[PDB]
């Protein structure tokens, strides 16, 4: 009988990478393998086999609220007794948020990074990583964010897959925020390696955002200088790139 449910349950775990394409002969997974893990009879064993089916039915059986009811009790049987809980829980946090309650959806992230320092995957921390600072970001702790949305770019520079459109603009906001703090030999990083990263419609309204980040930087910086009360280089540069600008 286990050659059999193993076919089976590779059957449709193949299945489920495909006028649809969806839900189509997918519900065969509960009813084929719950008709043998039921009769299971340590037997400990038989709630680790459900909890993999259970959390398989609760993602799919998402196309629809009853979802949650699945998850739920998939994180009730594990937690009563080693990474599929962290695979779990970060769904029901990006589900409450989506359902705009974010002021109890950051209480599942905060708790699931928590528990990876303390009690220690890989590929898959950074996901709470970068959701968490998004969340900071609707409660206004702008210093909280500007932290992690750092330590996020820096950290997925080690892996070898990397992206146009994403760093470019990622890296290029986020200079925004050591120009309000009047950074002016920090900020300048920024805007310089974002261009490198770059160099390697969407494909060309995508430049016109760094446009608009180089004047800003170098108006507040000559403007710094009224304050108080031969340096033409920075205007000849902010015109050479204003003509990309317009």
């Amino acid at each position: 009988p286990w050659a059999e449910v193993c076919e089976k349950f590779q059957a449709a775990l193949a299945l489920s990478r495909v006028p649809y394409k969806s839900k189509y002969s997918a519900r065969a997974l509960l009813e084929e393998v719950k008709a043998l893990l039921g009769p299971a009879p340590p037997v400990a064993q038989r709630a680790v086999r459900l909890a993999v089916i259970e959390f398989h039915l609760g993602v799919n059986h998402i196309d629809l609220s009853a979802g949650e009811e699945h998850l739920v009790k998939c994180l009730r049987l594990l937690r009563r007794y080693i990474s599929l809980c962290i695979q779990a829980q970060n769904n029901l946090g990006i589900l409450w948020s989506e359902r705009e309650e974010i002021e109890t959806a950051q209480a599942y992230l905060e708790s699931s990074e928590a528990l990876y320092n303390q009690y220690m995957f890989e590929k898959v921390y950074t996901h709470n990583l970068y959701y968490l600072a998004q969340v900071y970001q609707h409660l206004e702790m702008f210093e909280k964010a500007a932290h992690y949305c750092h330590s996020t770019l820096k950290r997925q520079l080690e892996h070898n897959a990397y992206h146009p459109i994403e760093w470019a603009i990622n890296a290029a906001t986020l200079s925004q925020f050591y120009i309000n703090k009047l950074c002016f030999m920090e900020a300048r990083h920024c805007l310089s390696a974002a261009n490198v990263i770059f160099g390697q419609e969407l494909y060309h309204q995508r430049k016109g955002e760094i446009a608009r980040c180089w004047i800003k930087y170098c108006l507040t910086l000559m403007q710094n200088a009224q304050l108080s009360m031969f340096e033409e280089a920075r205007e000849l540069f902010l015109l050479g790139q204003h003509y990309v600008f317009e």
